[PDB]
């Protein structure tokens, strides 16, 4: 399998430029120059390339020195042919984020994080960007007392909605993305999952162009199936933008190559992305951004193999999901478990709940019995699974 | 601190109704009359009583044990003066509901599992109860592939967005409230967490009269925050009810006496319910119920005892909580920690996006570094917090 | 892939016996016979059958029923084939055992868990078993303040500690394994992991006869890595006996067929248990014991369908495992990642602890610079392994 | 509550030292001069100080460099009269250490990071330390195929039992003492826990003068209980030292003021060091360390709050403790419970496996039904327990 940009792959500066710094630990390589990174990824076959606006920008940089970095990276861009279809905001590494950024306690930090913001809003337009994420690393809590739960929402309404006005009277072809994380750093971040972000966007004035960016490994940190959350956000139709990474437990966030965590997640997640619904529905258009880290114990040469692994990871996941739906003995192992009959209304057309209540063969005189007889074989049916994952059947 | 049905403390037929079966053994209790349970909790200073359809009324029962079942529950109300603030419907123990009840892949099991809500409405109409709970026990999955997510998801809609309209048609004094949990007896609970509950309710046609029953216990399965949790629930004004208990870590479902798991945790949520929020907000009304389980080691005394200590546990944290707010230092701790501060709107009266962008002071010319400086303080404050809570002050 | 008792493969009665019966739900399946059992796993290809001394003889059976029991399941084994490589012993169904066997607070309790268990051994040895296995399930606590710690090691001791003098007297060809588990149905259970096993060991007077049988999802349910574990095993020459199943995650046990859990961890525990250590050293010769459930939501074809799966996921593995380690490419990758280099003494040929001190170039003068930028290229290692596991290669 | 050298209470230099560098962000404090340190500690009511080599002399330092810090620090100690404990080696932060030092499969390495060793043995010597820790940090990986788990546990032992014999041929009056971690930085860490450090050591030739420095946060990430691991640590007598403080869950380590994660497990760890067994048994006389890290929110009157604090809570956790044993009604109450029952051998004086066996009494016509009908009170203890904790009983 050999990827191509038709197969969008994306991957954030951050990612490949990650030099190896962790909590116990000092950075174990070089830096990446910018240029050479773009160069090197449209070598490799991706799509386009994503940032923080500090990870090309400096936050002490002088307007000299900003002018000859996006000089240059819009150079790279061009010869390259890359594309920036992501942009976000670092609201965590400076000292100043310490207690966040929208929810920090302090107000003159409240205001600055939301200018941050504002001007990458700019930035990511002149990018031509499709999406600005935006993840709260920063924003909860260690200690319960440390917060007014209530004010700490209201705030955060206040910097995604601010944000979002500015989009639309600016008129950018732009669409915000949240991306919820349980903890690390912080020890309780808000919104730490998937259903969290998607009940927030519905008190936006402007939720209309919010939507989430979930992330393999912060869902798993929580415990909770991924695809069975990117699920919920597809069908809410909030499913803006993906980081797809990969995650062996609840711990520290590791941040691994796509199917170098839980294997047998990571081919169902892709099923979804690729076959979507089987009785039918939406699918994910979006690029298949890859948000990991090349492991501290590796060089460059690793670091640009990490890169690969993970389109080949995709792209082989991909092939072995669709020999799977296509596979006869799956299609009727699908009929047999009842996975299409889940995709009939209970209720009959035009029949209301007075009706049912009074319908004898659905209640009075239903065999609960006999129908707890029926054997669903869903057993089997992820034995089928587990095969072609393998390459048996 | 002794319990008065004025605190509104309920508990559930099937807490202190437990005898003892659990995944590897057998009851190692007798069972507990219905009525008697009625007249200990009344004895004990409860203000109510919740059950399933089926702690009451036998799946099997005929019409005959039926009414003198009734007759005798409702003799027993009328003598203690016991309410019957929430009733629920038992959608999990019998085999039919092996593959979920609202989203069982079988859809003439997904009929009778509506009918027998449907049913359970009227009844609970009946008993007078305020609160109709739905925990989704069975709804759900042990391998990904054994559902379509999307039709899941649907079909668990049309079940609500089913109920609900008939308790509109009908005119009941109701509002249902889901009962959300990670896992068990499932592998995967669809809408495992409060977050996912909230964004759910969005996309139903009847949200109005839909809310949360958050558990303690079930948050913490997926290592969350519940204080964190309901202050979300309440943010949305969708907190309708409540199930008290403890848990110790991501393991099975304990479901000890409220205090007997996180205290720390447990403390800080008595104060979100009794003294709401800091800088002002809605505040919980509802029943402190509590859904624990006597440990299957104890006899009856342990299992009246335990339903003791749950009162005794919300009483002796509630004082901890008032007298907490109440302190001058903590008070002044807040106001260092800028408690009150996040408070405050991050933009000023009729400030736009524009304005805050181009304003020097705030971003430009804004000095990160001396605003990184500030000390939080939100150590002491938490060790402020830990001193009342141990009766140290 | 087709199993034969060449592969010895063995499966516990309470396996595919098991009936469906969980917390929250009463059994989904009938009384599978125990002469039927024998008879379709011998079908099935299976090696042995294991069983707990109630799983065949029921707790409260009359003599006439015991012998009726063992004469019609002895007659099975003598025509099928099926080997008994294994027996334990049931100390936690019976509500007597509520609060453990061995640990019991209560002192008749723990004499009569500890006879009940030395006429099993009887059994065992008539029945020809080579271990004996212990899962301490009733072991713990649900309250820290319930046991006096030092003292339920030292009733646990005395329990292990008398059944392996009395296996020594008898002159019994039997080991005993240790079955560790973090939790359930306790809160907490006693030597909770390996670990904790194999250090517990070293305190016993007959410690020479006792080792453990590690199982993936328990190890697995406390977020350890079970490969490691099982490694530490072999180490420490302590791996007697092992249970696989699968697991997803840190909750409840799931006992999923073995590679229906963490794919990738399965794939690199049978390549340990057939490959062993790359730079040589000891293997598990003991059977293949699978200790998982049939899900509740199948029927008896799923059960059986379930028995063929352990043994399918484990031959694919194999296959997987061998090629992986046959290729080429991977033995140089190994080479580089410097998987033969830690085989390598750390100190040389006679050398000592001053002699290393004094050495310059190992510490004085020692580069750790130029040191520190060795490739040790694991990640593409990694890839290698999952390419394999996929049929990729 | 004052606390006073008495106390013997302990603080690592990089606790309060630590700056504030989390994986996500960069120092939010200035550095912490080590004398500075010794005179606030002293100030403080500390007993005596710990540091790792490099937090007092640097990496790179040169030999004017480090007998000007070593000379400063001394006369520190001698001024203040505060005592150094323990002293353990940094064999994580360099980049050379990526791949662990002990076992790192560099063999270079290998031998750097045991000269490292040896040399810090001399120093701690110097300091009259009695107790030198080990925290295998980069020991470990993120993928299973980079190790050879044998060879692994080989060099482990390699690098623990040289240095166990320089204490000896030197005749140094210390002793080793190992510290398990699950996870972080690594992915999974050799020797995750207690019991596996404990397992480990009987396999050493100098196992005689090592032992175990077990952490709160550490066993607590693996979700297992921390006064049942020192417990059995104590058992067999292998605590040498401890790690006191705080975690809330199972994420990244918090090393959160010890009694600011899970507090009544703190209570009960108290409970344990000051009152050890029921029945009698050994108690952990060492010092009592704390192994924590101010906030990063917060600035230096914060860090030394959280000095404080960590005292404070052990002495507050310490007469809640000694108060509840000494309760007439708890002494009672685990009378009851059975507690100093399970202090009374199951074998009666004398007695065999043989004659239990044929105690008809014990056995045959042992009423199991009867003895099930016990109630061990357990939850009743449990109240009684938190309500000393919280200061009502
Ligand atoms: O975890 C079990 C659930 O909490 C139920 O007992 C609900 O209270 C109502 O169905
Ligand atoms: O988790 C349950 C335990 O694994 C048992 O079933 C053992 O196999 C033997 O008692
Ligand atoms: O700005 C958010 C980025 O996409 C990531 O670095 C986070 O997911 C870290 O978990
Ligand atoms: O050298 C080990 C120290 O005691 C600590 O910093 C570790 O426990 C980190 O978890
Ligand atoms: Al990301
Ligand atoms: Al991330
Ligand atoms: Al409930
Ligand atoms: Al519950
Ligand atoms: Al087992
Ligand atoms: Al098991
Ligand atoms: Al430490
Ligand atoms: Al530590």
């Amino acid at each position: 399998v050999q990827p191509t940009p038709a197969d969008h792959f994306t991957f954030g500066l951050w990612t490949v430029g990650w030099t190896g710094a962790d909590p116990f630990g000092v950075a174990t390589r070089k830096n990446l120059d910018p240029v050479e990174a773009v160069h090197k990824l449209a070598e490799l076959g991706a799509y386009g390339i994503t940032f923080h606006d500090n990870d090309l920008i400096p936050f002490d940089a002088t307007e000299a020195e900003r002018e000859k970095i996006l000089g240059d990276f819009n150079q790279a861009l061009k010869d390259t042919g890359l594309k920036v279809p992501m942009v976000t905001t670092n609201l965590f590494s400076h000292p100043v984020f310490k207690d966040g950024g929208f929810t920090s306690n302090d107000r003159s930090i409240r205001r600055f994080a939301l200018a941050k913001v504002l001007h990458n809003i700019d930035l990511a337009a002149e990018m031509g960007a499709e999406t600005f994420v935006m993840w709260g690393g920063r924003e909860g809590s260690e200690y319960d007392g440390s917060k007014d739960l209530a004010a700490a929402l209201d705030r955060m309404r206040e910097g995604v909605d601010t944000a979002a006005g500015y989009i639309k009277d600016k008129g950018y072809n732009l669409r915000i993305a949240l991306e919820p994380k349980p903890n690390e750093p912080r020890g309780d971040i808000f919104l730490p999952t998937v259903g969290h972000g998607l009940a927030f966007i519905e008190q936006l004035e402007h939720g209309d162009i919010v939507g989430l960016n979930p992330e393999t490994g912060h869902e798993q940190m929580a415990g909770l199936n991924f695809t069975h959350g990117i699920a919920q956000a597809l069908w809410a139709e909030k499913l803006f933008h993906i980081d797809l990474n990969g995650q062996r437990g609840i711990k520290y966030e590791q941040e691994l190559v796509f199917g170098h965590g839980d294997l047998t997640s990571a081919f169902f997640t892709v099923d979804l992305l690729e076959n979507g619904f089987p009785n039918g529905g939406p699918k994910y258009t979006g690029p298949r951004h890859f948000d990991y880290k090349p492991s501290r114990t590796d060089g460059y040469d690793g670091v640009w193999d990490s890169a690969k692994a993970n389109m080949s990871m995709y792209l082989l996941l991909k092939e072995r999901a669709l020999a799977f739906r296509a596979d006869p003995e799956v299609q009727e192992a699908m009929k047999t478990s009842g996975v299409f009959e889940l995709g009939e209304t209970t209720l009959n057309a035009g029949e209301s709940a007075a009706d049912l209540m009074n319908d004898s063969a659905s209640f009075a005189g239903f065999d609960a019995e006999a129908a707890a007889e029926r054997n669903f074989a869903f057993i089997r049916l992820n034995q089928l699974a587990i095969e072609h994952l393998l390459g048996s059947r």
